[PDB]
């Protein structure tokens, strides 16, 4: 049996370092004989806003709209917006979910944040109780491929931007692990725009190279200690 | 003389605890005689996507689209989308910027993330010469008024969600401090949905009451130590 992979891609320019790191993952994983699917959010013009338009049935409480309550109900009633369910299908079948994106304000670009806000709804990605170790999407793997504007030094404990693991907390722990995902070590391609053509090629190569043995990797200890190191 | 406050509001329902917190802020601040403006993102159906549409006119390089470069150029060129500039006019005139939003995946809702991604562009919010303590928007105050689903205990250093100061890093340090803002201690109305009518009123009341002396408040030492250290 093989593996299914979903690459949530968030970048406007196809000729970008992000586009390349995505094409690379597709080429490599496909070469391995893996089933690959890519969600080019910008190309799809994915709706980032969480509104009442995400529910197609009668609202539970039309007087006071509570997005969480409504989407949770909609998911169970199979009345969620189509674009939401489409992504949920790809995630449900995936064994590995890779997020390819440029660092936007120490987090993910708005279009990607919307993906996470609307797709990973209650009932699908988690329950109460049913998060973190017992998240509904448990068993699946997750990996963040982030390119940055700042350099590696900038992202050290004593660096101006602080340790890179600090901003990974919301994404890796608060989102991914919360949904049950097993987080693999993030892939951070530091300051490509500053790097030389050769250094860039090295970063792209390093990605492909790592992917060759991606299925043999063990997930990181998604704990507060891993991110902050007390 | 006088004070200007911009409240970037991010919530779908006017009858929500978030709507109430925003309304109260408008009340107290207006009572104080302050100049108050509110950006109801959802009502405005604000565009969270950072696309080429954000630039009006000829792109500096239409062959390869680089958002940060295109926008920075468009800012200096006065070729940015009106919806972005409008928000920039408000921010530039404000003395205090309050963000009212529910916690979405240890961060801000996608619509709000978009506001931060598109409005706080290079040339306006920051620039190679100035960031963090030398950020372009230096001198201005900033405050995050966030409501959470999880209780306070869940947000302790030894809790499931970890210390609240952890998820605040990317927002307070990575975004606000990066632009030069003076970050005031955040206001976190923990699990309002779970709280009793009595407890909630206490949360709302604490919000307005705090607003009475906001101008006498000292900006928190936005350091890594503050967020993670002891
Ligand atoms: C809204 C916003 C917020 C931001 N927030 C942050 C932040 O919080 N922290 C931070 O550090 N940075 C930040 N930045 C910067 C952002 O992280 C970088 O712009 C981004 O990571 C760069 O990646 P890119 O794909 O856009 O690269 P590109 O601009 O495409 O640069 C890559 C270069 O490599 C070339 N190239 C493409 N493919 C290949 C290939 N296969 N081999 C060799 N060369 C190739 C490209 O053509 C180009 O010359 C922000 C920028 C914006 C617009
Ligand atoms: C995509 C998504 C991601 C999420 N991620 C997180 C996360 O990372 N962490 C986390 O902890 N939670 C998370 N949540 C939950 C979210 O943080 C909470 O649902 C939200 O903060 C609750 O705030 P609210 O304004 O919607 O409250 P409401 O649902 O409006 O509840 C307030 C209650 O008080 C009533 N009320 C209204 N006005 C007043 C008033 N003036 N005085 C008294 N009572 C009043 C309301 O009608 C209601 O009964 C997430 C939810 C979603 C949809
Ligand atoms: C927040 C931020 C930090 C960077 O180091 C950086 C470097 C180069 C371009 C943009 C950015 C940016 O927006
Ligand atoms: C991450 C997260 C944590 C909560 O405590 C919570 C509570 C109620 C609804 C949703 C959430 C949520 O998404
Ligand atoms: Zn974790
Ligand atoms: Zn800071």
């Amino acid at each position: 049996a093989g593996k299914k992979v979903l690459i949530v891609y968030a970048h406007q320019e196809p000729k970008s370092f992000n586009g390349s790191l995505k094409n690379v993952a597709v080429d490599e994983l496909s070469r391995q004989g893996c089933t690959v699917t890519v969600s080019d959010l910008y190309a799809m013009n994915f709706e980032p806003r969480a509104t009442d338009k995400d529910i197609t049935g009668t609202l539970s409480n039309p007087e006071v709209f509570n997005y969480g309550v409504e989407t949770h109900e909609a998911y169970k009633q199979r009345s969620l917006a189509s674009d939401i369910t489409d992504e949920q299908k790809k995630v449900r079948e995936a064994d590995l979910v890779i997020f390819q994106f440029p660092l936007y304000w120490f987090s993910v670009p708005a279009i990607l944040k919307g993906w996470m806000d609307r797709v990973l709804c209650q009932g699908f990605a988690f329950d109460i109780p049913g998060f973190y170790d017992s998240g509904l999407l448990q068993g699946k793997l997750a990996l963040l491929s982030v390119t940055t504007g700042g350099t590696a030094e900038m992202y050290t404990k004593t660096g101006v931007n602080g340790d890179s693991r600090y901003f990974l907390w919301p994404l890796q722990h608060g989102t991914l692990h919360f949904c049950g995902f097993k987080v693999l070590a993030p892939q951070i391609s530091f300051a490509p725009e500053i790097a030389s053509e050769e250094e860039r090629k090295g970063m792209v190569a390093a990605w492909s190279q790592r992917l060759q043995t991606i299925w043999k990797e063990e997930p990181i200890p998604c704990t507060a200690h891993w991110h902050f190191g007390q």
